[PDB]
């Protein structure tokens, strides 16, 4: 909408104060003109019809319960919005600054969220599983990071492709989580996730055997659940990426660790140049090797890390 650009103060999901932007006419919106074309965060009042409404309030201050998931929702699009500037000189998910839209409050006791072709949806939860999914930073940039592989590589979202997709969510969901830099870790979606169990996640990238994941490829999933297992083969290319920022010996195999940055940068130019709609998980490989041979040279400890954390998993 049109109007004069305003910071309210609220109350996130786990109940931290913060500063958002909004747009003053009439209401005051959830509308942040600071970045791109605008982030817009929507009620979609317990439904399923999308975006549903604009989110609107009449003092600025967003305090109430209800007010949480919105709150965050655009805070966190925002964090994930300056990463990708500020780290990849990406605007937007589109790279030419598309407006960012989620929607919360998605149906009753939703326990997901998802980028639905157009925009983010996020669930409240059944108080169980999980809380407002939103209120997970990991959480919010997995879902714009589909955005993102939408708009690049493209990566079919079914059997090896599809837990690529998955992979690279996971893992710049946790980029932009220690980007923000509050309690950062590699496991994902554990702020929101299960409030009553303690030092859970719904999945981790630094052991996936842990929530039942394969961590090698002779233990990948071939049925067609979960769409040829797009959240659970996920798991072999997450410890891939941990073991090539973090290092460690996996099987056996010893990888030098080389740190998030590189990661990033990594996987970013395999996403953005290299890989295609129909890649497989061998295909990727290859796509890091020659990102990482473009970065820091064919010699470099980078390229070497890469074939051994890689080789860790299983991946030829
Ligand atoms: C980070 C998590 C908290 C949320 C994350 N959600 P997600 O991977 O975006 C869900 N994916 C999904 O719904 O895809 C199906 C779809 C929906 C809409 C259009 C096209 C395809 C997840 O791991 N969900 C688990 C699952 O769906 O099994
Ligand atoms: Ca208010
Ligand atoms: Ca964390
Ligand atoms: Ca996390
Ligand atoms: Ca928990
Ligand atoms: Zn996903």
């Amino acid at each position: 909408i049109t109007g004069t650009s305003t910071v309210g103060v609220g109350r996130g999901v786990l109940g931290d104060q913060k500063n958002i932007n909004t747009t003053y006419s009439t209401y005051y919106y959830l509308q942040d003109n600071t970045r791109g074309n605008g982030i817009f965060t929507y009620d979609a009042k317990y439904r399923t019809t999308l975006p549903g409404s604009l989110w609107a309030d009449a003092d600025n201050q967003f305090f109430a319960s209800y007010d949480a998931p919105a709150v965050d929702a655009h805070y966190y699009a925002g964090v994930t919005y300056d990463y990708y500037k500020n780290v990849h000189n990406r605007l937007s998910y589109d790279g030419n600054n598309a407006a960012i839209r989620s929607s919360v409050h998605y149906s009753q006791g939703y326990n997901n969220a998802f980028w639905n072709g157009s925009q983010m949806v996020y669930g409240d939860g059944d108080g169980q599983t999980f809380i407002p999914l939103s209120g997970g930073i990991d959480v919010v940039a997995h879902e714009l990071t589909h955005a993102v592989t939408d708009y690049t590589a493209g990566l079919i979202y079914q059997n090896e492709s599809g837990a690529i997709n998955e992979a690279i969510s996971d893992i710049f969901g946790t980029l932009v989580e220690f980007y923000a830099n509050k309690n950062p870790d590699w496991e994902i979606g554990e702020d929101v996730y299960t409030p009553g169990i303690s030092g859970d996640s719904l999945r981790s990238m630094s052991d996936p055997a842990k929530y039942g994941d394969p961590d090698h490829y002779s233990k990948r999933y071939t049925g067609t659940q979960d769409n040829g297992g797009v959240h659970i083969n996920s798991g072999i290319i997450n410890k891939a990426a941990y073991l090539i920022s973090q290092g460690g010996t996996h099987y056996g195999v010893s990888v030098v660790g080389i740190g998030r940055d590189k990661l990033g940068k990594i996987f970013y130019r395999a996403l953005t140049q290299y890989l295609t709609p129909t890649s497989n998980f061998s295909q990727l490989r290859a796509a890091a090797v020659q990102s990482a041979t473009d970065l820091y040279g064919s010699t470099s400890q980078e390229v070497a890390s890469v074939k051994q954390a890689f080789d860790a998993v299983g991946v030829k």
